């Protein structure tokens, strides 16, 4: 898949936007990818054991990885597509050591959608909906075929 370059623009107008509180937003996407989807939970060993919305939004620990998972998607959307490079120490880490399906993947494609699209609506209409689900389908089919080269799958 290729994106346009006025798909590109529409998802990096609204990252911006998400660039502005990256901690906030990362927090926001990591809990509602948990309350929506608890099994996800279980694949980290260093948040599983916390209960509640309450514990979670208390966590530091689990607020910096949300900073870490953006800034390593952000650098991935800045490259518009040209992103090999930075895809292949992500996908051998998820596809070997933590063991994340792609079906997981697509659940934190939409709760990142779903924050979007609560703290965004004005930078987040149907067309730039359509093209941040165009650059996460992409992510994640660029994801599985490397998955499937490094011996990862089901
Ligand atoms: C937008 C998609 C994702 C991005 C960009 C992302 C990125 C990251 C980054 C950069 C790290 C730290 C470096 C490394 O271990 O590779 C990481 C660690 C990890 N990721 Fe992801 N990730 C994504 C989705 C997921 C999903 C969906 C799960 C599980 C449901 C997952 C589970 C984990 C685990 C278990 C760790 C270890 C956390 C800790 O250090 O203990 N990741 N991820």
């Amino acid at each position: 898949m290729v994106l346009s370059e006025g798909e590109w623009q529409l998802v990096l107008h609204v990252w911006a936007k998400v660039e502005a509180d990256v901690a906030g937003h990362g927090q926001d996407i990591l809990i509602r990818l948990f309350k929506s989807h608890p099994e996800t939970l279980e694949k980290f060993d260093r948040f599983k054991h916390l209960k509640t919305e309450a514990e979670m939004k208390a966590s530091e620990d689990l607020k910096k990885h949300g900073v870490t998972i953006l800034t390593a998607l952000g650098a991935i959307l800045k490259k518009k597509g040209h992103h090999e490079a930075e895809l292949k120490p992500l996908a051998q880490s998820h596809a070997t050591k933590h063991k994340i399906p792609i079906k997981y993947l697509e659940f934190i494609s939409e709760a990142i959608i779903h924050v979007l699209h609560s703290r965004h609506p004005g930078n987040f209409g149907a067309d730039a909906q359509g093209a941040m689900n165009k650059a996460l389908e992409l992510f994640r089919k660029d994801i599985a075929a490397k998955y499937k080269e490094l011996g990862y799958q089901g």
